[PDB]
């Protein structure tokens, strides 16, 4: 079993909250690069496209938040 | 079940909203393909194409516009 | 009862003052998706679109200042 | 019953004075991470998350300064 | 009563300030499409009808200007 | 007498150095929405809309640079 | 009567300097989030929350220093 | 006296430049709705409407391009 | 073998999903400069060419969002 | 040798696709202004003529959509 | 003498660069507005103002770039 | 006489070696305030601002590093 | 000497390119306007119109491109 | 020998990729500005300048890039 | 067997706690350095070098306290 | 053999990671600059210089976070 | 001869490193300010005034960190 | 033989430990002084220079402590 830390945890929230968006928007981008005139597969991948955007941001964000929160904990030992 | 976000829920308004509009327009097409003089069948392809246009541009610009709510959102964790 | 900080209020203050302005965009969006060809669903959900954009942003916006007002407040306790 | 100082007085005040924010970010974290696309769960998640950030800095910089009221009192026995 | 922000607002003063020409327009495309032989039920449609193009397109450039007044005084907050 | 610190009297030069342009852009659009058909009405509300954006975007991002100034001798107390 | 020291005077003079800042940012926050659209609320808002911003910071980074002239005033007892 | 800024006195720079085109027009429109067959007539009223055409399109696309070179100014404040 | 990126893998995805546009193209328009008058080669090179400008478009799109999507990433590093 | 980028390659395709088409409607413009009376040279210009004026438009709507497929990918390098 | 500093002499650079733009756009303007139709004054005023333009954005953004060298100088300071 | 230490004769340096820029922004602004759409007189405000904000930033961050040079002379006292 | 930038040297390139086209359409213009029935004075009045009209509009596209080439230039300054 | 940064050498690699293209244009201006209704020249001159465009737009979108690449590289330092 | 005091147990206390994330942080950079543009690597990167910022961090401050408990201890023998 | 601390192994396993990425964009860039209107050569031009930019980004920034593990932990020696 | 001491040989070394870019970029703005429409004059000057920027960044970073360097080893003398 | 003291044996351990460090930064330096613009070289002196920072802090920590542990050694003989 791999270690994860409380960052680790939180980060896998979103990879565990999100069931397959990894794999449905590499599954709509091959769709979309065999045939990139159909307005379907545009508007489908511009929809799976622009929530993998919002949820690597917020994936990332509150990592980076958390840290935050940590270090200026940390800053408070010493 | 595939997971659907919040745009993909957006942009499947669109999609449960019009019925057959998908199917319309591909079945005035084929319709218009072939006989392309009849003035009934380019009448209803007139009107089915200019609507499966606004369809597909409400239904991405709206995806567009909450992409840039959430990103200003997520760009304020931070 | 739920805990509210003072961001919950400052933010919760942009809730209860909008009355419904999160149904109406979505009653609006429901009614356009129907029908995105009506000029007049076209106009009122522009409207109502529009201004749940400088909802949110001025909503997050705010909340984003007065932490940074506690933040710098807290980092002269020491 | 464990042992509780004066700074553990001190740290749990912050920690009986806040009721459920430390189950309040985790609950909005998992909404989030459902959805991470949600205007509704961003903005909800940006205040608790804001709200976990002040209140971690306040009950650990005040806890550095009462161990350093003290410190400079037994600083004085000899 | 529903809500109503300043975009409403200066969307509807475009809506009181015609009186009927949502009605007008409907009343003599339908007087048209009985009868679209005569002369002067074309001439009160080509004046009805190019006088709601211009009430459309003033009612919605002017809700973008404002909704770009806004985002960057909103943009100014932090 | 309402309190009205620097920032204030920048931003209020800008409210007293026009003297009515909050009126007539909306004696302007007042009278443009009566008949969105005029030239005259809409070459004068063209050349007043387009002022009060030249207006707010100059007051707006004036207000933001003394903030700025301002923030960075605060910063150099400590 | 409460006890003051001459850093809670300190304090308090930036509380008695302004009139009714406190009240003025909560005030023109009351009328933001009832129409977080109007330019005016927002160059209003901009403006005192700008201010209360560098209150806070001016008054608390004066307290600190004050705290430091006097800390290294008591070393030197000893 | 009635507030003018730059954008007005460039918009009236050719409201004042023509004389009385705005009247000539209307003057020239109503000899020839009384007789829209005399070739005298229409050619001087095609004459003035094809002037007015060219008034109105280079006084409304100098004002937005002096908007253009102000808001890329105001721009670089900050 | 050349090194390829993950944004060189998303560009030649559309580069091996279509098979030989870049061929297709080149075919169509030394066809049509032979003749640039048979309205069988003009109506098989609109549509080489409209599907040659949609697939350099969106092949590009894609590349741009998917190095904003890591380049805010890698903004939260430090 | 005189630098010929992609599109004069595409533009000198249609050079090098017509073989004298510059030349022989130079040809048949000279024997047509001898004798503008011939139905056999009128109906010989007439040809080359309407083959000249296809040539050029082709060779000329192509480079502007060459040129608009490459601005927008040079427009995505930032 | 009013004083000038660094970006006042690079703002006037380009005030002494050209010669009388400032006035020749007002001029052009000004033989413009007195008759509309000319094609030899609409030539010469596209010129001008199209000049006017790019003198403006050049000034206005070598100012930007220079404060900005300046301001990641003093920066550096502490 | 009012009394200048050291660090006074380092910020007054800064006050006397700029002449009249305090007037100078003051100046420039009331003339922007009167007329925000006016090229020459954004340009001449954004010259003028911008050297008021580097002027403000070295006279605080000069002050703060002589502030500390003298501190940890002081420090070597005892 | 009057200032010409590059725009005012690309469009004075078709005023001395041209001879005296300026004038030979107006010496064409006032020859058939004495005798607008005389087919050689027609048949040479269409030939310097319609070189009047390409000369415009060539000299007017040209300074619009040039224009925009170095707007995209000034616009990668900042 | 003047001296050449990276950003010179990659503009200057656009500068002796092209080998006449600045002269090219100009010779082919020259050629269009002595008589612009050829469509042989027009057509040449179509071709020049569509690469000139994306000649300036790609040599300058490059140092753009390299030039951000580099100032997010000189960040790190400190 | 090597000699560890108090300090190594409390040290190796954090080594023994994470399992490999020594381990884990070098093989994920070797994975992000092989492909520096997938997001995927990206922000599993990001959260196993956030992890080991604070993982350090924790380990070292901790250990500067306890030999700051132990140099207190020893200061009090003689 | 030259010397390598931590840093410059962390910095050179994304040297070694891409295998001549520094190679391919000076090649593209050569391969460009002799043509740069080609799609082909845009296309793949875009894909490795925005794969350069995320590379050295992201060299750039965990080369600055392992200094900032490491000076936290020598800060803690003394 | 002027005293130098350390900070003053980094500085320096980056301006005998360069040659004259303090010259060529102040040659480049006065060719620049008497004509700001010539490409090549803005992409020469874009250039340079790009690579002036990452100078004076580059010089005064690493003046600032040897500075940092210096002032903890002074730190550890007391 | 110059003498040697054990602090100066623990210092030149990190003089012997590192090879050519002191001459590399040099080396580095002179490198990218010559040309401050390329990333290679700028990404090549940020780990020389953060190791050469690193370095010169642990070797004076290292001996800020190891004369702490003997100046309380020799307070104990008396």
């Amino acid at each position: 079993t791999p270690w994860s830390g409380y960052l680790d945890d939180v980060s896998a929230k979103f990879d565990t909250g999100v069931d397959n968006l990894q794999t449905q928007v590499t599954e709509a981008l091959d769709k979309l690069a065999a045939k990139p005139s159909d307005p379907a597969l545009l508007a489908a991948y511009q929809s799976k496209l622009s929530e993998y955007n919002l949820y690597r941001n917020a994936q990332s964000n509150t990592v980076k938040v958390f840290k935050d929160i940590d270090a200026a904990i940390i800053q408070n030992f010493r």
